[PDB]
């Protein structure tokens, strides 16, 4: 139980990779706020709480700086201080360079790279005067480029550079700030796909087989543990392997 | 005069590093089209008109899709093809990440991150059809970090993946797409700075000493030319040894 | 109790970090073979034993192939097959490039290097036949350079290269070959250099105080634990956020 | 002639990358020592003469000291101050982590990467008390991982680590260390496989061919000039985007 007493947000956690990632901190004991846009993040909170976790769903954009402040003070009222934020949400609008729309680039970039700030700076005004904190951003093996996802690719090493940069002023306050890229995980948008694309993704990951939300969830419980105090600015490839 | 008979635009060149390429680049031959959004621009390609280049001024805020359509637009019918397009336009808005604001963030990521790609997507449209082109985008040390430096680290590691996203897009197209990281150059941005500060950022510096804004115009010359067509999706350190 | 029933090698856990992790392995509940060149090596394994650990010394110079041969016969023979692999021994000559003797290159390479290519050796030709395993090499924040180490950050960026090719080669036999970086650690090994060149240390690692063995070793058993299956050739800084 | 006047030693110059490094440089008008094992160095060393270069083969193992002490002091009686060296000189002998020979790893280490610590230590020694000079190492794209390559990986990756220990050690003294990584070359080893695993190789390359040697050659030239005073401690892919 390596976290215990402990209370974490986990934006985008109603499915995939979030939902995992809720899943392994209120098996480790933590008390979980399911931050969500969608109203099955009560479900998400309610299957937690099926399970004998404390969790509570909280809905939410996190594009919008208003909700996300409003995010993190009932989150306190109810559970108390936030010692983890979990970065998770996250949208893609793909298309080619040449084709991509003034809209599909500017929500891209609300949600994931503005959307990931304000949330970072909501946890940072409470944590540097708590002097303990842990945040940690989901970026992408796509941060260093993908076909078709210049906005995407933008967004995630965006998220990167903050992580890096918020872990030089955050770090002498007791706080670790770190980010994951997941690399070919198994969730609802890579399973929507012809089964022959599939196993083209597969023969890519050195490991033989596509990672499960859980998986993620390992790595962000470990980075959330007093065990990993020391590490901090660092990007951890979660990916089999997988070089993109 | 190994890019005569090329045309390339370069952003923010009305002074600093941008105002360095363009002297570069003219010295080996290009006609350049100086894209700023400031009127100092046309004494800048005056500058380099009276040295026996052909040159021209077009005002350019980068981050409006519409004046960026219009400035590839006349720029063509000026000088003929863009060969050659050098993303140097950016600014600083730097803050802690607990006190930044909305708007200071959304100015940086506006004009560093979209602005580059709104350039970047009109220098894509033709030179994947022309089958020949040049993208070297001005990034950061800051990519990978920097104290007071979210927004702006942000916007550059953004650009980083953004640069490597089209050099997968485009390379097969006979274009390449990379990306400098000037270290510590002497500007008017970073003479403007406490003399103590200028002293700290000096003895970070291996090299001794600050560069100039032609150190930076001479790698983006050598980018540009035949002889890096086998150069693509890179970042290159331009900073006298200097690990921000 | 993560590792219950899994043996270990702990290449140089005599002392310092490597003892640190040999420790951290054995609260998890490992079997633990401390594997050293120096016989304080038995003092270090009877420390486990009476806090209700098993574990086993055995004498090894890394940089002799019939030695760690012999080390991983014996090792099974004692506790079973070899689960995992730490890669953690090695020493310093340091010198400056012009002067730094060919005796002292050679020596840093032989252990850091060679050794550590001799025991990720045997480890594969047992775990590619069981179809499980984890490699862990204990590389350092010199691997991209430091002053005074050419032979150092060659050897440990050696053991950059070979950690992600191992990965490539035995992934898809459900092995994981993953590297980590200490920063500044407090052992035996840094204490004993001058007060003033302490200080500077420090200064260069945002958390404000040198990391503990532990701290690595905390890493190196989340690496080995089945929650980890998914990481593969990463390279993890265990630096306090410390940029060398 | 952007290298007039200059002195270069280009080592394994005989054939293939070497000798079209050493063309190229000598197209800019360098002096160049054709340094190699095999006498077919001397027909390189001719065929740059009767091209209108000054060039001279001096024999050489770059695995002995005492050679390269040698090749130093006959190359400096000959043609004054080296000026720059490339370090291009290496060697592959391929085989799985659990089958590669201790004769295999040793040989490839020490022409590699000792070799290449041996020149460095050379021109260093030189280059230090002069306060000018380039350094340019030719690692591999296999530095960060590839299937069969241990040896080789570790090896080249060490070159990396060297680069940039030297960069920090000498950039204050006006020189500059710096890394090319080629991709998938062109030469006498890529020749000789079957056409059909070439157009496989080809197909990961998103630039959709093979560099030639003067690729290498042109990069190297860049480096070499007073226009690349600035970059320091940089690895630069020569490889038409292709990530191995
Ligand atoms: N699917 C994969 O294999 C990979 C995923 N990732 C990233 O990991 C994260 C999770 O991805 P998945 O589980 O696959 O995605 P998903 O689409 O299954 O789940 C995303 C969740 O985030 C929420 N969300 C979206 N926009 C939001 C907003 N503005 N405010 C609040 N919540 C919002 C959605 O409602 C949803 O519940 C994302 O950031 C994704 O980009 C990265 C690499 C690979
Ligand atoms: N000076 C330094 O040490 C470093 C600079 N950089 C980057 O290099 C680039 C140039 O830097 P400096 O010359 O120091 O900057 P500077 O501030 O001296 O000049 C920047 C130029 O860009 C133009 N510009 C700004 N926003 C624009 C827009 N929206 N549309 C068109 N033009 C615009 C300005 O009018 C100005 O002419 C910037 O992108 C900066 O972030 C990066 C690392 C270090
Ligand atoms: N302490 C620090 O801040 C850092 C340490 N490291 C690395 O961490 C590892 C452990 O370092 P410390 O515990 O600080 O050093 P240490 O010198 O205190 O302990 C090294 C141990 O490894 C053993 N060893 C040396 N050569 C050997 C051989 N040929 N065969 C078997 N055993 C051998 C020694 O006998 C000793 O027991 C080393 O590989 C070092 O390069 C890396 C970065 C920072
Ligand atoms: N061919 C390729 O695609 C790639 C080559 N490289 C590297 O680039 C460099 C040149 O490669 P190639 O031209 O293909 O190699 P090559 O095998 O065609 O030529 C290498 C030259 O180095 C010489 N040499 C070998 N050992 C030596 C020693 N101990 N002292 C002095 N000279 C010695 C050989 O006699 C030969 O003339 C090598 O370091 C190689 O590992 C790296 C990545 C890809």
């Amino acid at each position: 139980m390596a976290l215990a007493s402990k209370t974490a947000i986990v934006t985008g956690a109603a499915r995939g990779i979030g939902f995992g990632i809720a899943q392994v901190l209120a098996r480790e004991g933590a008390r979980v706020i399911i931050a969500d846009r969608d109203a099955h993040g009560e479900a998400a909170a309610a299957s937690l709480r099926e399970s004998g976790a404390q969790a509570l769903f909280i809905s939410c954009n996190i594009a919008e700086k208003t909700q996300v402040e409003a995010l993190f003070s009932q989150a306190e009222e109810a559970f108390g201080p936030v010692d983890i934020l979990v970065n998770n949400a996250g949208i893609n609008r793909d298309a080619m360079l040449h084709k991509l729309t003034e809209a599909d680039w500017d929500t891209v970039i609300d949600v994931n790279l503005k959307g990931t700030f304000l949330c970072m700076q909501q946890a940072a005004i409470r944590m540097r005067e708590r002097g303990a904190g842990r945040i940690i951003n989901i970026a992408s093996a796509s941060w260093l480029g993908n076909v078709g996802q210049t906005n995407y690719s933008a967004s995630k090493a965006g998220v990167v550079g903050m992580t890096k940069t918020a872990c030089r002023e955050l770090a002498k306050k007791g706080v670790t700030v770190n980010a994951i890229c997941p690399g070919f995980i198994d969730t609802d948008m890579t399973r929507g796909v012809p089964e022959n694309v599939w196993q083209i993704m597969i023969s890519k990951i050195p490991a033989g087989y596509a990672g499960e939300a859980k998986d993620v969830g390992e790595c962000v419980a470990f980075l959330a543990s007093d065990g990993a105090r020391y590490i901090n600015g660092e990007v951890i490839n979660v990916g089999g392997g997988m070089v993109l």
